[PDB]
């Protein structure tokens, strides 16, 4: 269950269980490894799935979800990407993460920065 440093992260309306079901079914070496719904209820809070043995995540724009090594990795990527960027959410201690941030960079790509601890 080892997730890449950078995971493509798909966010849906309330369509994640279907989207996942759809892609999992088409692509070959693929499998739902984790789904957690909300207690909007019945919606996906957290999914980790495979497509050709590659790890994706979905919940509920189509961001990059970065698992950070350190407080210091966080600092660097945060400050690097935040330039002329939007901060969707700033550095925040957010269980189950030591820290988490959400930045759109100047060109428009969303990065989620997640420090596990």
């Amino acid at each position: 269950m080892d997730i890449p440093k950078i995971t493509t992260f798909l966010m849906f309306n309330n369509q994640a269980e279907e989207a996942v079901k759809l892609y999992t079914s088409l692509f070959e070496d693929s499998e739902i490894i984790t789904m957690a719904k909300y207690g909007d209820p019945g919606t996906v809070q957290h999914s980790i799935f495979t497509l050709n043995g590659q790890v994706f995540m979905a919940i509920d724009p189509i961001s990059l979800f970065v698992t950070v090594k350190d407080t210091i990795e966080m600092e660097r990527l945060f400050n690097g990407l935040k330039d002329e960027g939007a901060i969707l959410m700033p550095k925040t201690n957010m269980p189950p993460y030591r820290e988490f941030a959400w930045v759109q960079d100047k060109f428009g790509v969303s990065f989620q920065l997640a420090l596990p601890e």
